[PDB]
């Protein structure tokens, strides 16, 4: 952080510049969580203090609902798992707020009880996060009215809260701020505050790369940084075409990029191929296949809440078709589609069924992901491990050096990943 200072961002707020020159590779800095919660579907599996993966946990009483490495993860973790640990006892199976409000509830109970700056917050303090709060539609304020009612309604039997107008302003920060904690296949494991990691604005063709380690954020140079420029990371998925990525940009996060790649669109043709048929279609009648998939893309986002895994896959199948008039197997709407049917695979256990749609995906993802992408790293992950379950030791070992290549920039060569990686190598 020495190398760097913050600054006034023109048209982006404000943001953060480097001082000193960094290589593809180098750490910038790294932030501890100033609040996190581990996802409610990796209970069991990970520690809920340090994020690690064991079997054997050690239960609370008591809950019987929290799992840590031992007696110091769980000592460590009281005082934010005293928010939960009774309340779920006496709600039962109808305990269920949602990660956003857990993790708010875990910020409300860090002022209280750390009330100074902590070192989560070098350059940037929560108290200075940016809301957004006159740009927010009456929509978006109801759904955080919301969960300020859930709040309450969960949360008061330790913790007290401040009136109406703060909190709303606390979750629209929070929306504007917050991060998400993914593991090496990009599954999510929770949700964290980073407030230093948080003064990065974006951009789609990012100089740096976000990765954890347990509850640790750290930032690695994936493009040489000249002094006097503005680091930036990724707020999205970059899989997608221009526009896509704007509509995102602006629903989440109310500005509009204008980074490079965002700027030429050069890669838009190519995301958006185009089949070679003899007689090509009219452009409305791509219109009604995109559309068509943009739509498939929100609708598909539900079903997910409640669908069967035979169901969930034999829907990314008619959609495929459908959309294999007009596209490319390398367009980006079959890749999501695809994408998702793998995940279904994956949830369902049918590996053989997964790698199909992984060996499909890996080419074209390479193509328009940049250099160094966590989603090109995860898919030759989870494609290697695949592999190496069914004993193509050959594709299997070369698809995981594929991972480490990446991830060794992105993570460093050190991060734990790397190690377990190169054992399965
Ligand atoms: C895909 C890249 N991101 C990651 O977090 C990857 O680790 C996005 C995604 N993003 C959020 N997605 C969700 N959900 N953050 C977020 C938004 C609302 C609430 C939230 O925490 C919830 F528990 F409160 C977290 N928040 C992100 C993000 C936020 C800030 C920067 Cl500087 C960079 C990225
Ligand atoms: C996590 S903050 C980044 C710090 C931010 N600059 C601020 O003012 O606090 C997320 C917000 O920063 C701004 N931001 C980040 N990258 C940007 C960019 N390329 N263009 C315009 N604004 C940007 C937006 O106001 C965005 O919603
Ligand atoms: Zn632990
Ligand atoms: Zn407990
Ligand atoms: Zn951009």
């Amino acid at each position: 952080l020495g190398g760097l200072e913050r600054f006034c961002s023109p048209g982006k707020g404000r943001g953060l510049r480097a001082l000193q020159p960094f290589q593809v590779g180098d750490l910038l800095f790294s932030c501890p969580a100033y609040a996190y919660v581990l996802t409610v579907n990796e209970r069991g599996n990970h520690c809920e203090y340090c994020f690690t993966r064991k079997e054997g946990l050690s239960k609370c009483g008591r809950c019987k609902q929290a799992f840590y490495c031992n007696v110091e993860c769980q000592k460590e973790d009281w005082p934010m798992h005293k928010l939960e640990c009774s309340p779920m006892v006496v709600f039962g199976e109808n305990w269920n707020p949602s990660e956003t409000v857990r993790l708010t509830a875990r910020i409300l109970a860090k002022q209280k009880i750390h009330p100074e700056r902590t070192p989560s917050e070098k350059l940037l303090a929560v108290k200075e996060f940016e809301s957004h709060l006159d740009k927010l539609d009456n929509e978006k304020k109801d759904l955080i009215q919301s969960d300020i009612a859930a709040l309450h309604h969960f949360y008061s039997k330790h913790l007290g809260f401040p009136d109406n107008d703060s909190l709303v302003v606390l979750f629209a920060q929070v929306n504007c701020n917050g991060f998400t904690i993914e593991d090496e296949e990009l599954s999510h494991l929770g949700s964290a505050i980073f407030p230093d990691v948080a003064l990065m604005n974006h951009s789609c063709c990012p100089n740096v790369i976000v990765t954890y380690k347990g509850t640790l954020a750290e930032v690695r140079a994936v493009q040489e940084i000249k002094p006097g420029e503005e680091v930036f990371t990724s707020y999205i998925d970059l899989l997608y075409p221009t526009e896509d990525r704007n509509d995102r940009l602006r629903d989440s996060y109310f500005f509009t990029c204008e980074c490079q790649e965002c700027t030429t669109k050069d890669k838009d043709k190519a995301k958006v191929e185009i089949r070679k048929l003899s007689d090509p279609p009219k452009a409305e009648a791509i219109r009604d296949m995109v559309r068509y998939a943009r739509n498939v893309i929100e609708e598909f986002r539900r079903a997910k809440h409640y669908k069967s895994p035979s169901e969930l896959l034999e829907i990314c199948e008619l959609s495929q078709e459908k959309m294999s008039s007009v596209f490319e197997d390398s367009n980006v709407y079959m890749l999501h589609m695809m994408y998702q049917a793998m995940g279904v695979c994956l949830y369902m256990q049918d590996w053989e069924g997964a790698l199909q749609y992984g060996q499909k995906i890996i080419k074209p993802y390479s193509k328009h992901y940049p250099l160094y992408s966590l989603n090109v790293a995860s898919m030759w992950l989870k494609l290697g491990r695949l592999y190496m379950g069914l004993e193509h030791k050959a594709a299997g070992e070369k698809a995981l050096k594929k991972a480490i290549a990446i991830m060794e920039v992105a993570h460093g060569k050190d991060h734990p990943y790397i190690s377990e990686i190169k054992q399965e190598i």
